[PDB]
């Protein structure tokens, strides 16, 4: 804009163009995003300012909302790296156990906030869990799928990925519960720990199929309604269900134990992020600095 100066592109988000930028008054530096089309839907941006008050420590603080001039910026806490950049920084030693454990402590009480404020994030991913100096991530754009939805393409063309969608998604379910986040967490904490993501699909069937290849094709007696969802087919093949030693090894049994109970079909059956905080695998959770070369 103009009361901003641009430093660099950070990237391109999933909904426009994100800088990084000072604020020529105060100094302070930010990231700012472009939102996308023909005047903006006064009912996103009364949803979007609703926002501005959900603060926490693990949340990537909304600075501000501004709509002016018929285009819509969003102001947002700026932190130097995002955890997709990380892990593959990481990828030939990995990130540490008590770095993995302490980012998924932190991210579940993000989580665990902005649901007991009835606030859901819908598409969580590396990208956009954001860490510093200190230790600490953060979740970045909770809210705004609500707001503007999801597309299959950004406005780049990039497709949107589909890798920690939770399976009610892709079976058609209108109405998403905060048990969608769980899952997608749960990839990526299983991809933290194997480096490689553990269900990387490429269209919405492969993305489904591959879950069902490692967690078994779902049924009536693991989630009571499957077989009358929107999307489901009689025809889906049958897999069997594979040990989890298999899908994260060499993780403990701890961290096993909590994957499986993120990573439960029935969405009313997942672990809460609050129930989760409480798992034995934190119980020797600490604050470890990560290496983090800017
Ligand atoms: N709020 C933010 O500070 C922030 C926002 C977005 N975003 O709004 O999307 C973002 N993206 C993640 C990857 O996709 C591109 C944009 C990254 C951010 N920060 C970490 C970071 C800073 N610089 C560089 N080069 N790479 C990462």
């Amino acid at each position: 804009m103009e009361n901003f100066q641009k430093v660099e592109k950070i990237g391109e988000g999933t909904y426009g163009v994100v800088y990084k930028a000072r604020n020529k008054l105060t100094g302070e530096v930010v990231a700012l995003k472009k939102i996308r089309t023909e005047g903006v839907p006064s009912t996103a941006i009364r949803e979007i300012s609703l926002l501005k008050e959900l603060n926490h420590p693990n949340i990537v603080k909304l600075l501000d909302v501004i709509h002016t001039e018929n285009k819509l910026y969003l102001v947002f806490e700026f932190l130097h790296q995002d955890l997709k950049k990380f892990m593959d920084a990481s990828a030939l030693t990995g990130i540490p156990l008590p770095l993995i454990k302490s980012y998924l402590f932190q991210l579940l009480q993000g989580l665990a906030f902005c649901h007991s404020h009835r606030v859901l994030h819908r598409d969580l991913k590396p990208q956009n869990l954001l860490i510093n100096t200190e230790g600490a991530i953060k979740l970045a754009d909770f809210g705004l799928a609500r707001a503007f939805g999801v597309p299959v393409r950004t406005y780049t063309h990039e497709v949107v990925t589909l890798w920690y969608r939770a399976p009610e998604i892709l079976l058609g379910c209108k109405y998403y519960s905060t048990a969608v986040d769980i899952w997608s967490l749960g990839c990526i904490f299983a991809e933290m720990v194997t480096r490689r993501a553990l269900f990387p699909g490429d269209s919405e069937i492969d993305q489904l199929f591959r879950i069902f290849r490692t967690l078994g094709t779902p049924d009536e007696v693991v989630w009571p309604g499957v077989t009358s969802m929107p999307d489901y087919k009689p025809s889906f093949p049958k897999w069997a269900r594979q040990d989890f030693s298999k899908v994260v090894p060499p993780l403990d049994e701890d961290g096993r134990s909590l994957l499986s109970q993120m990573l439960h079909y029935d969405p009313n059956k997942r672990i809460s992020a609050k129930a989760a905080l409480a798992h034995p695998f934190f119980q020797d959770v600490t604050k470890p600095v990560p290496h983090l070369r800017l």
